[PDB]
């Protein structure tokens, strides 16, 4: 549908630090710290960055948290940039949170940032100096990775896409990267010509039609991959978000043994296994994903010889961010008589005058709020602010295009120009993909630690 | 649906100049020409623009000029860009023509290109040589327009946007521009505390959700605007890009007459009047509009005391670029039973064997070809080049997304790594709203010139 409304729907529609503390205390699980720098240079680094982009340290639910800092921004930002124009609230402390609940659930698994989910540099900088590895897309983000030293050596990337482009394979061979990701002989013909230091890792489907080689194709690949002299020691496998049943996890792993198995019928030894993304960044949760992962970790590949790794995206910066919006346009519409007897039985908006409230806020379907379609997103919209009664409201965006219609039709506050409108967990996915039309853009940022480490 | 292969459906798939010259002819109709420049003089720039962007004259239907130029520019690129990297072709001539072509159509209409439709400095820097107005909804294109000097005057600027936010009206009264569109009375309140010295333009419902005043509700607007000490002098009005027939333009222009004849009533005398865009820019062709449109505007605005103008958006950039994609990794897969037996009934395909073929090319959703969802568009596929057999394709996208998908299971000749994908009709709302989704993008352009103005 469109952008969740549900916190007003009925008449009367009012009303870890020490996780933290633990995981920078290591230097608990008999698996070595994940990253290069030791137990005092880790946190040396994100004080550093801290400093760096000079976030401040705002300690506290998380509803009650972003609305307090919300109203807080807008004060200071009323007394370049214009006090009305949209701003995020980036908590880089939230990165390091889910970094601790990562070591603490998954403590065997080095995780690899994705970097595509936001490849703001901030949030590379807090990770890498937290000692995570990272998972570039493409040859752009492997130079952001590489041009901001995030990397001591690039052995730390994983070309992760499972289909590369000719020149992105050069940079990725001139730059020194290893790993990469395979789901067709055609790209280990490629990767073998363009690329021969490369350590390949094959993909294999999990229960989309996009990415993931057939487990009945996997023979295949592994005899390209023999005959192109490719050295296989990896298998990887995305399921995404969206899968509800627990079991998907468990029979990709299932999956992914059988596929060892049958890499080791060929003479290659493997010792890298990827268990991909789409963890929830959002409190099926994270914890019961992982207490059933590790069991089948344990006996599968508890061995030792092969290191389990992972690329988590939105699970790091989906709590991370909060977006504002400032209504700046008003218009009332009337109602067709059709449209009035459907809305008075279903809305609880007081129908005696068939009105429709119609506002304009500074960011639409074209910017951050592309989430709708391309992740196919409900965010939750909340109004920060007398009786406001739930008239039935438009909610556009900036752009003049008719589409940028973030909502339609369905009761909401009263709301007057000057309001502002609070999105949490906007994190993922959103100003990755933005694009910049009409001119409009979230430039504004503001940067909170939710945790202290300063 | 999706991308238009209709091209490719059955199973033997095998098989202006004279008007620009006269558009640079002043010094035939009584109207004075667009712009403060001279015949002698709008000459000089647009071969200065040409000059300044090594425009290079190509001269010859449009498949087979673009497959040409495809072709030329494909077998020049192995000969700061990578020989496998989209590219546009952008066709300057394409924009003078479209140019030519509405003087001829339109003499009493001076356009004002809606800079929405693509920001690009060539566009806009070769449009304003020509004389044309410049329709910026935002402050940022307000800029663009006035910082290249593209303008002598801001009077060649309106703020076309009916919602505008409030630095958005400071910016504008602070450049000098004068002309703004209002739909709502608390428009009227902003901008005359905002905008003094401001010439409130009413936008008029068409038979629409989002802009545009309803025709009981201009009379409250006349009303806010006189109370509010609002200069207004124009009436304006949007039909959008697609729509029934020119019926549509003959009720919104006799509407913007009522509503003349209502200001007039209003103690105000009006004297602009804006068409809006939504004209088809490829080839409901615009002749039959403007000859539709042409005898109204006689006979209603006439007089000669209202001057009138236009926002015309993907009509002057429409026909413009060519983007070129390369396909460069592919797979083939299997289908199921109750799947095959689709095919057969329908696809031309031999469906023997269950094979499903998936393409990747270097432009996706995520990026120029956004225009499916925001839009709305299906653009032609062409394949620039043994046999071919028909195949279920499956062409996706650069991006990791599983969504990115330009089309899904539709029949397609056979495709090879290396070959192109020729889109044309890519200039309108492509670039301008496409996204840096993992960093890619198409940042090599070429530049041709259909027309010979130097």
């Amino acid at each position: 549908a469109l952008c969740h409304v549900s916190r007003y729907n009925h008449a009367n529609y009012w009303a870890s630090q020490d996780l933290v503390d633990l995981f920078f205390l290591e230097g608990f699980s008999p698996y070595p710290i994940y990253g290069w720098r030791t137990a005092e240079e880790r946190r040396a680094a994100v004080c550093e960055v801290f400093k760096t982009y000079n976030v401040v340290t705002r300690l506290p639910t998380r509803e009650q948290y972003w609305r307090r800092l919300s109203n807080l921004y807008t004060q200071k930002g009323v007394k370049a940039y214009e006090p009305e124009d949209p701003f995020y609230i980036i908590d880089l402390g939230r990165v390091v949170e889910q970094m601790a609940r990562w070591r603490h659930e998954l403590p065997m698994v080095r995780p690899y940032f994705a970097v595509k989910s936001n490849p703001q540099p901030a949030v590379l900088e807090v990770l890498s100096a937290l000692g995570a590895g990272f998972d570039c897309a493409s040859k752009e983000e492997i130079h952001m990775v590489l041009g901001r030293q995030l990397v001591a050596s690039p052995d730390d990337i994983i070309f992760a896409n499972p289909c590369k482009q000719l020149g992105d394979l050069r940079e990725a061979q001139a730059c020194g990267v290893t790993y990469v990701t395979v789901d067709n002989p055609l790209e280990m013909e490629k990767i073998s010509r363009l690329m021969p230091s490369a350590h390949a890792i094959i993909r294999i489907k999990t229960n989309s039609t996009k990415f993931g080689a057939p487990l009945e194709d996997v023979e295949g690949l592994l005899e390209a991959a023999r005959q192109f002299n490719v050295t296989v020691c990896g298998v990887s496998f995305h399921v995404g978000s969206g899968n509800d049943d627990q079991s998907a996890y468990v029979s990709a792993v299932r999956d992914a043994y059988q596929v060892f198995q049958q890499a080791v019928q060929y003479g290659f030894k493997c010792t890298i296994l990827d268990i991909g993304g789409g963890f929830p960044g959002t409190e099926t949760s994270f914890e019961a994903i992982a207490r059933t992962i590790r069991p089948v970790l344990a006996e599968l590949f508890g061995g030792g010889d092969v290191t389990i790794i992972s690329e988590p995206g939105r699970y790091f910066t989906a709590a991370s961010h909060a977006l504002l919006m400032n209504v700046f346009a008003s218009r009332t519409l009337r109602l067709s008589d059709v449209e009035v007897s459907r809305q008075a039985f279903q809305s609880v908006v007081s129908m005696d005058e068939p009105e429709e409230y119609q506002y304009y806020v500074n960011d639409g379907l074209y910017h951050s709020f592309n989430c709708i379609l391309f992740d196919h997103a409900h965010p939750t919209l909340l109004l920060l602010n007398a009786r406001r009664p739930l008239r039935i409201t438009t909610i556009f965006g900036p752009t003049c295009d008719s589409m940028d219609c973030i909502l339609k039709k369905q009761p909401f506050p009263e709301m007057k120009l000057g309001d502002w409108l609070l999105v949490p967990d906007m994190g993922s996915y959103t100003t990755a993909a933005a694009g910049f039309f009409n001119g409009f853009a979230t430039r504004r940022l503001e940067w909170v630690s939710s945790v202290d480490l300063c």
